[PDB]
RNA sequence: UGAAAUGGGGUGCCCCCACCCGUCUUGAAACACGGACCAAGGAGUCAAACAGACGCGCAAGGGAGGAGAUAUGGUUGCCAGUACUUCUCUCGUACUGAAAGGGAGAUGCAAUAUGCAUCUGUGGUGUGCACACGUCAUUUGCCCAACACCGACCGGCCCUGGGUUGCGUUGGAGUGUGCCUGUUUGGACCCGAAAGGUGGUGAACUAUGCCUGAACAAGGUGAAGCCCGGGGAAACCCAGGUGGAGGCCUGUAGCGAUGCUGACGUGCAAAUCGCUCGUAUGAUUUGGGUAUCGGAGCGAAAGACUCAUCGAACCACCUAGUAGCUGGUUCACAUCGAAGUUUCCCUCAGGAUAGCUGGUGCUAGUAGAAGUAUUGUGCGGUAAAGCAA
RNA sequence: UGCAAGGCCGGAAAGAAAAGAAUUAGAGGCACCAAGUGGGCCUUCUUCGGUAAGCGGAGCAGGCGAUGCGGAAUGAACCGC
RNA sequence: AGAUGUGGCCUGGAGGUUAGGACGAAGCUUAUGGCGUGAGCCUAAGAUGGACCGGCCUCUAGUGCAGAUCUUGGUUGGCGUAGCAAAGAUCUAACGGAGAUAUACAACAUGCAACGUUGGAUACUGGAGCGGGGAAGGAUUUCGUGCCAACGGCACUCGU
RNA sequence: CCCAACUGCAGACCGUACUCAUCACCGCAUCAGGUCCCCAAGCAUAGAAUGCUCUGGUACAUAGAGAAAGGUACACUCAGGGAAGUCGGCAAAAUAGAUGCGUAAGUUCGCAAGAAGCAUUGGCUCUGAGGGCAAUUGCCAACUCAGAACUGCUUACGGCGGGGAAUCCAACUGUAUAAUUAAAACAUAGGUUUGUGAUGCAUCCAAGUGGUGUAUAUCGCAAACUGAUUUCUGCCCAGUGCUCUGAAUGUCAACGUGACGAGAUUCACCGACGCGCGGGUAAACGGCGGGAGUAACUAUGACUCUCUUAAGGUAGCCAAAUGCCUCGUCUUCCAAUUAGAGACGCGCAUGAAUGGAUUAAUGAGAUUCCCUCUGUCCCGAGUUACUAUCUAGCGAAACGACAGUCAAGGGAACGGACUUGAAGGGCUAAGCGGGGAAAGAAGACCCUGUUGAGUUUGACUCCAGUCUGGCUCUGUGCGGCGACGUUGCUUCACUUAUCGAAUGAAGAGACCAAUGGGCGUGCUGUAAACUGAACCAACGGGUCCGGAGUCUUGUUUCGAGACAUCUGCCAGAUGGGGAGUUUGGCUGGGGCGGCAUAUCUGUUACACGACAACGCAGGUGUCCUAAGGCGAGCUCAGUGGGAACAGAAAUCUCACGUAGAACACAAGCGUAAAAGCUUGCUUGAUUAACGAUUUCCAGUACGAAUCGAGACUGCGAAAGCAAGGCCAGCGAUCCUUUGCGAAGAAUAGGAAAUAUGAACAAAUCAUACCAGAGGUGUCAGAAUAAUUACCACAGGGAUAACUGGCUUGUGGCGGCCAAGCGUUCAUAGCGACGUCGCUUUUUGAUCCUUCGAUGUCGGCUCUUCCUAACCUAGCGCCGCAGAAGACGCUAAGGGUUGGAUUGUUCACCCACUGACAGGGAACGUGAGCUGGGUUUAGACCGUCGUGAGACAGGUUGGUUUUACCCUACUUAGCUGGAAAUUGCGAGAA
RNA sequence: GUGGUAAUGCGCACUUGCCAGGUAACAAAUCAAUCCUCCCACGGUGAGCUUUCUUUUCACCAUAAUCCACUUGGGCCUUUUUACGCGUUGUUCGGAGCGGGGGCUCAAGAUUGAAAAAUGCAGCUCGUACUGUGUGAGUUCUGCGCAUUAAAGCAAAAACCUGGGGUGU
């Protein structure tokens, strides 16, 4: 029959990021010679809001290390980062909220956000509003640093990786009930075409494996194998557990 | 020499007779289906393989095909024909075995794991045109064709002289062509599907996202914050204003489309109209641009929608798709004239097969005659009877 | 020289008497090619299932189907033909 | 149902043969008869036609129609019938125009209805307009003169 | 050369009309549909509502005459009653603006709410209050509100809510089947679960250093389920899924390795994910029991026992949209209640995110009562515009074999035509909807077809995707385990292949020097932060070199690294995500059942043979080295007399014993010194040269059988008997597979040696010829699961669902006889056991007509007919005193009701009445209506199914088209005519 | 280049060598409200009505671009110090400088002139000359944004502009 809707999102026709009103990507400053052997000092020129992001971004204005010009970097602001602040980024940079240190220089148990999982990555992780890592221990022989992240899993990043001290801006967002279909409207408007979402048992059998009839019901177990082909994987994909978690929630 | 007369023709009438055609059908005048009129079109063809009738040539031989050669090395043409030709090719004269291989006459003598001689001859027997010599239709002779019973001989396989086996022989009958009928495949007598396949065109209708513009009369209710006063030991609690919140209410435009099961229902209209009704600051309505489409698109999900087409669009093609199914199938007269049963089939609306039927016949016109008697001789367990067997 | 068989050669042959003691619009026999049909239905008599049926299923035959014509006012099949 | 026969009827053509025709060929029409059981043939008449064509033997095929919800063209009864009923509606005078005031012992009883423009009357739209300007789409519909064949489902003298 | 104010010259290209719509565009057209933007007057009024009007623009939509019925309406009214109408208050009426007072239960405290309800309102003449400005005083604008006196109402434009008591469902706004469904369905907020740290999860993609979520980073992204709040979410991990291990040693492919052999071939071992084993998981798919006894009357069973499961439905809830029985039972509502509400619960078949229970507000959702109101109704009547009607102009289509009056008969069983009768003069205008089994559309229902299509899965057959193994990519060094110096594997340290990332490839490494080659580590600045500036060298040294270290066995840098998510091929597992196709037949329609599909005995079967049914009564797929073969001896079932225990029944004995026994089995037939029984010896149950024949039949095959000829035999003295057990017990082509063709000889292929691999020859291998086996049971022999209510096509009345026809079991109605009832007395009135009929208002049975179509329940309306008579008329009879009534006769002229509940027909109750009789007319009556029911597409529940989906269960919503033709009928005109038009053919109530 | 304590005023140069920032650039509701429309007031010209009434009813009364020289609202400076005071219809503000005096600047106007009456309109005269020329209801231009609910925070770039630095030196 017809192709499932989870497969049609894979074309990217209507379902792409909207992202027009967005300001561009948010990254840490480039890793330079100064970044590695010293620190570069900028100043926070503003704090604003991407459409479709829950955090709060920052235009931080460094001076160009080489030519005569002034470069503006856009990074995800920590919690108490205020306009006019001076942000230090580099190896010599002191340990303070918003400064960016190489993650091997930071104490033992510090709170860290916006980590880069690869030394030059300009940060990929702990970037979502309110989220932070916890760096655990530095391994001085192998040159690694172990840290938990937000999902509870504990990873090991090469300690030349950089990091930004302090939790991410937004906080909450989630703790507040939406209350109406209406507030969910511009919710995703800045994000994607995710919504509203018809559940599978309602739609006809061509379109979905759940597409049954007399009584809305799946008719066959909803847990699906890992090796199931696209258009078949639907519902709970290789579930180890199912139903209420009564005690436990081991990190997934 | 104008007429008379018989026949044919026309129109009306009387007595009488008389259901509407084609069709499927056990059964049609049917309340079974096609059917207003006419003109002009309109359906067993062409090709190939095989066969049997019938016409023709030739005959243990027949016949080419392709090409060549000249009259023609000519002629606008009549000539793309006719005339001519061979070694070959091919169907035959011989068949048999899985194959290696083998491979056919008669008579006499005669029995020799290849016997020997002769060569004017049906291998023998029964039945059998014509002919011949007789006889009162028929005796004998030879018997042609042909039917039947046998033997011999060739090939296979055999038992131990015998069994059998071939689409074998036993003084050849083929071959070429015409024509007809019947199989067969091809569009295949003509018209007819729901479908299937390759390749293109569509988001002007409509689904959804995005860029950038536009729009929402008049009222009702009266959230936060703010201002004044009152109460209280405190904490806080009461009252009057202001303020103008909401996928809030009434109500235009707008966007919709509930009820009349109203009008209309060969319309104003291939979905419209009238009053009534839903919502009308929001998940709102809307213009232009732009993005995602065919086993795919998009979907607040109804199999919705994708240009009057959607449980798989549109266009051209494969495609005159296949149909055991429905419909049609155009001149006359004459001689004849059925079947719905048997057996087998994924067979039961169909076929093949025997039967019924026609055509061509062959054969010495009473033969091997009979849906019937009589005589003789066999067979039998129904009707009746019996339960005192 | 009995019996089996294939013959040969002779014999006779109301060509089948008499007894009711046959009859025939009795040319026998063989062959090739091929069509249509393979839904039937009705009736005397026999007949099975059914309460029965203008029901269902057979037997021996005759009809309609395919065929009118005369008759039973009318009727596929009855009666006569 | 089916099989076959015919010195058996018709049709377009090819090989032959024998004829016809401007003194009238094919075609066409007829209460035109004659012949054949029949398909059909043949003659007569045309106050039809205007140039081709018949018989007979043989060959040949895109060769014979009443029926397919057959194809195409035409016609036809139904029938001067259904109907031409949303958006209120027109009236009068003078002038235009072929469209009249149209007559073999007065005028009505014997030329009906309808058209345009101007003036007057009455009425509708009722500023979310049968008001004035643009996009999409159309592309000469705009404008003046002439004009009424067809076209504006009635009518025009008016008109896109 | 720049700047400033002037001046001089030049200023190109394309569109430009008109239209933007009741005529300029799209809708076949000048079509009541659709189509973006701008400007927008006066008065009433809250006003862009609605009504009228000045500017602008129009009089174009075919008209005229005009009182028929019937209609349509953006038109009204109605005495008395007031929902009795009806499926149902459908439609209409009703309510109504503003101001003041007033306002319930319930509640998420927001509402409910305009709840409900009461009252005021005009006109006129006055009065008060509400301000600005200028220097207490002076001058002025624009409106609103309140109060009073007088006076009036015919309650009087437009516009503008009826309201209340409850149940079911969804929380709400929203979306949603363009053109039959607007809902309870979808969405939603809220809840939960699953995958996932980027070399990732989901996933597009034929393919790439390809693409999407991702401009992202667990408060994220992806995939499901549930559907606000409140209150809760119980038990089951056996099954099917998903998943996790290792202590998972079984099994599975290729490669890899080794061995016999001349070799192909062959064999052994090694060999992953998966499967198996072992766990986990239900807000994964789902599931959640029976029987008996027992308490001081009875009834119930807290309580015992018992069977049994993975667990035995917990909290709740209910004849509810889920309850068959069922119109459940009780209470309430009403005169009356198949409806509604509240209860009850052994619940056919309620139940917990397949969500349970509640739930204020909300609803073009479903239902029931109440007030108000009414032409819905009793019961209809009058008026209006536009029609129809007549006219002027214009002018179609549907349809059409031919046609058109009936009754009865038969017929294809429901005629316009035929048969026998009764009507019938012709032509016409408006109506009407009985008929033309009227018109539309090659029945959509049903069956059939060796036709499909959409979906589903545990079908058959495969394909992508995902995973897994091997080789490869693929390098270097010291080693460790193995194997027979080499090689398999492998730890670790490396870096150039390769992979991941970043950067404008922007500063690597070294100098600090070895296992190399021929102090510190590139270093002005900061140490919580709280917005300044920095460029195009100053300068030093001899135009160069510094300032600004030099060097390069060389990567742009970082991470990983010979690994895998790298590359390619080979190999397996998974795999409805996707493809192709299939999903027997017969059949008193199909389905379910059966087997009448291949078959054997008796019967039907009609004294040869043959003969049907889903006719009757039974069998077959096997069993037997003896139950086969043979010779010999014997006699069986049973009965009777007699014999220790010992009897009805043990064993012995005698007599009788026509088979009454037996023979593997169904049945039939046959058999007595046997064909039975006992016993002996045995393998005729082998081979049998291609013999013939029967049975079925086409005179084909198969199966089975009969008669033979040959070989070697068995038993018997012998004659003879035996090639299985008589007769049912079974199998094509192709393919696979086994047996026979031993050795030896032949001077040559013969009488006698099996042939082939085709240029020869050997040994393998393969094949051939002959006879057997592996099997098709649908048995003359395909390889095969579902659903369609989203459905399609070709046809069928060869075949179901209506009517009609035959039949009448069944239903209904009646007769005959007379056992008995009736205290008595068969028959006043009844009438058993029997028995004979009728009717066609029941249901069957059949399948004759109709499938290129006869509109398929009930009510309303309307007419007519029948009589088996309820009332009405007349009468007989009685267990008839009267009154009331029973039974019967003639008789169908007349009459036969108002309601509650139900879609109902049927049924029940209320009420009236002289009575509330039973029926027919295509189960009369849909171009007459209505559309509640059934019978579609949407949707919910229960039960069933893994699933799509089903249900003759429940529920809500779901288009009702055409008449102008012919006849009929109802009225309305014209007009001939007696030889019924002519003949002159002549008849006087 | 140059004045003012200052907000900033006045008209030798070049700067797209380079850099930095602005304009372009987007935003509810309430209140006030521009052009303009309507209505009223004043009264000039013609017309309508007239039996009666109506100092009456109707129409018109206009000034384009361009360029010159008091009011309202905001930002700000100096001065005197304020901790209760200023202010809106309105949810405010101040020692990080309220209020008062005096000033600077910006936005929207008003006013007087250039254009410009030579035009337009109406009336009238014998195809001409003359005559005439509001504290009201609407109104989105504007005040007005770091500006709306917001798990919604509301495009970008040419082109221009000023400055930094420099050139002139």
């Amino acid at each position: 029959g017809k192709t499932v809707l989870s497969c049609r999102k894979g074309n990217g026709s209507v379902y792409q990021v909207h992202g027009h009103k967005r300001l561009g990507s948010a990254k840490l400053r480039i890793l330079d010679y100064a970044e590695r052997h010293g620190y570069m000092r900028g100043v926070v020129k503003s704090i604003e809001h991407e459409a479709g992001r829950g955090a709060a971004l920052a235009r931080v204005e460094f001076r160009h290390p080489y030519k005569f010009r002034r470069v503006k970097e856009l990074m995800v602001a920590p919690e108490g980062m205020f306009t006019g602040q001076s942000v230090f980024c580099g190896q010599k940079a002191p340990l303070a909220i918003g400064n960016v240190l190489p993650l091997g220089q930071i104490t033992e148990g510090c709170i860290v956000c916006n980590v880069e999982a690869k030394p030059g990555d300009r940060g990929t992780l702990a970037r979502a509003s309110g989220d932070y890592c916890i760096i655990i221990s530095h391994n001085h022989e192998t040159g690694r640093t172990r840290l938990k992240l937000p999902s509870g899993q504990k990873k090991s990043v090469p300690s030349t990786s950089r990091a930004m001290i302090g939790i991410i801006s937004g906080g909450g967002r989630i703790e507040k009930p939406v209350l109406k279909a209406g507030n969910s409207f511009y919710r995703f408007r800045g994000k994607r075409n995710c919504w509203p979402k018809v559940r599978g048992v309602a739609r006809n059998p061509v379109e979905h494996p759940h597409g049954g009839g007399n009584h809305q019901h799946i008719g066959h177990p909803s847990t699906v194998s890992r090796h199931s082909p696209p258009g078949q994987k639907v519902g709970l994909i290789a579930a180890r557990r199912t139903g209420r978690i009564r005690g436990g929630k081991a990190v997934k």
